[PDB]
């Protein structure tokens, strides 16, 4: 019927998506990550020559450093740092700075998940459609002070996302001291809920327990992005999911 | 009205389920992260003092092997790990194992999330919404053998994902030599789209490049776990959005 032809042409343009993804990562990666490799392994060569460290204790530095990763940014497990990892965990961003080591602490994590994720996805959704409806509102009174069509409304969303991402950017530019370009590629990945993990707010000279202003602008920023990113996508992909 | 309450109880649930969270994972992990932190000083301390390692040197180092330890799992950026990383980014895992360098490779993969996420969003929710359908004339089927009411398929799918669960669970295990419990663990979370990256597969002994069945078993097992939440979301979570 139609809806297998149209679930079959889904997977099909997937599965070509994917592929075409994939050659063009490969084609524009291969190079850099072989000089990588070539840089690093003749650094650590040199060093290993000079320090004469045992072959043995080094894996064991390695395990150090990289179980002592996070704890090189302060105390990840207070007050601050369990609301940042249950915002992580509900958002279903998963930063990965700061992971449980328990097995206890394991299974409360995916009940809390299990709880929460639905809850949140609810809460998001009627936020987006308030935030979609007074924003037709102010359209209708702009226009008055000066009927509404889709095309407009889509077009202020999307203005309206490149604004949010711009402004979060300039922020985390002018206070992690990143660049332009890295903190709107960090705001992107956070407000898409898929977490890479490469760059963390939050992680620099303690600022969790130091600066409650910055942790309570960073959370609210997060919160807006994605009421904003919901709102566009009832706008635009809902209509098409029934 | 009703909506303003309604998205009121639901914001205030949510704060008061993240103050809980917060608290319960502060007061499970603090004295574990002390003790950790206290073990890895030491450790350190002792290593650095045996070893004489120059105090500029060992921020080298732990650069170095930060960078490094992705190029210890193999090449990441070949077809396998390119397919990988696409099957990450358009299904909002992220893992984090590998990131793009290039800042023209970052924009390429900005604009392939925006371009894929709907796509396979709606691909998930016409597949969960055949095997639903699949579901309930198999169940029409094997009760005449032997109506059907929402709590029979509540039940049913309840079932069915911990059956998949505990399946993947076991095949991990049995693949990466894991615990059962860190399996399923593993499992809930790559289910769960959140990405913690702590437990990544086919990142042992090269097993992206000598492994093709293993690589095709795990893309198969994602792809059929990411299809079985889906079709759950739809039968449970769905039905409360619009
Ligand atoms: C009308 C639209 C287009 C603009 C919205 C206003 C923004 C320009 C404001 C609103 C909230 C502000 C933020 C609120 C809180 C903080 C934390 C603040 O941190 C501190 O004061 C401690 C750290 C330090 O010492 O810098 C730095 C400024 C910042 C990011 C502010 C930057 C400017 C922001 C984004
Ligand atoms: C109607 C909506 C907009 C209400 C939003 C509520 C916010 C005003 C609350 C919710 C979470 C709160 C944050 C949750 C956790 C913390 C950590 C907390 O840190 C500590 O208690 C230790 C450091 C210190 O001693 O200050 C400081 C306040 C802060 C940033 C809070 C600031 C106020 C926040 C952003
Ligand atoms: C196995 C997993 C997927 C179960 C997930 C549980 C959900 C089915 C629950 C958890 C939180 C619940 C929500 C929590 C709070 C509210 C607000 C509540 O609003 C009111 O009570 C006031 C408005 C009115 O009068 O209806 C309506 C139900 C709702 C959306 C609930 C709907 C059902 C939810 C999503
Ligand atoms: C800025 C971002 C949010 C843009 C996202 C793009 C979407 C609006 C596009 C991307 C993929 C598209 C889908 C790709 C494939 C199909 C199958 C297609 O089915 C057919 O062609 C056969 C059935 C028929 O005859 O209609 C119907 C449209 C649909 C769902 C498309 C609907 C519009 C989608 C979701
Ligand atoms: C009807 C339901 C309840 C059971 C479904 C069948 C499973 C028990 C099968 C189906 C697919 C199978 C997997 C398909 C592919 C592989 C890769 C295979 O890897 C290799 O052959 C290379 C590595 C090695 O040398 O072990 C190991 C078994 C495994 C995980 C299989 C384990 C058993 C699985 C999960
Ligand atoms: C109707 C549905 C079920 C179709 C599903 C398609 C699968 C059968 C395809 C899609 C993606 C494929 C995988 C994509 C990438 C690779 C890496 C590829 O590795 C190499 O080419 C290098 C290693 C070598 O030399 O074998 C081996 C095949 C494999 C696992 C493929 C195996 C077959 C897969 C799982
Ligand atoms: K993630
Ligand atoms: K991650
Ligand atoms: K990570
Ligand atoms: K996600
Ligand atoms: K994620």
């Amino acid at each position: 019927k139609r809806q297998n032809v149209r679930t079959l042409s889904l997977i099909v343009c997937t599965f070509t998506y994917l592929l075409v993804g994939a050659a063009v990562f490969d084609a524009l990666e291969s190079d850099h990550e072989m000089r990588e490799e070539e840089k690093l392994k003749a650094e650590e060569i040199r060093i290993k020559g000079k320090y004469n460290i045992s072959s043995e204790d080094y894996r064991q530095l390695e395990l150090v450093i990289l179980q002592s990763e996070p704890h090189r940014a302060g105390v990840q497990w207070k007050f601050a740092g369990s609301f940042y990892f249950a915002i992580t965990v509900i958002t279903t961003i998963g930063y990965g700075h700061a992971a449980p080591g328990t097995d206890a602490g394991k299974a409360f994590c995916m009940f809390y998940a299990v709880l929460g994720i639905p809850l949140t996805l609810v809460m998001f959704q009627s936020l987006g459609e308030r935030m979609n409806t007074f924003v037709r509102y102010l359209l209708k009174r702009i226009k008055k002070c000066c009927d509404v069509s889709m095309e407009n409304m889509v077009t202020v969303g999307f203005f309206s996302c490149m604004g949010t991402l711009c402004i979060g950017a300039a922020a985390f530019s002018q206070c992690e001291e990143w660049s332009f370009f890295h903190a709107y590629y960090y705001c992107f990945i956070t407000l898409t809920t898929i977490g890479f993990g490469d760059y963390v707010a939050l992680q620099t000279k303690g600022a969790l327990q130091k600066k409650p202003l910055y942790v309570a602008f960073s959370f609210m920023y997060i919160l807006v992005g994605l009421t904003v990113i919901g709102a566009f996508l009832n706008l635009v992909v809902l209509r098409f999911l029934t």
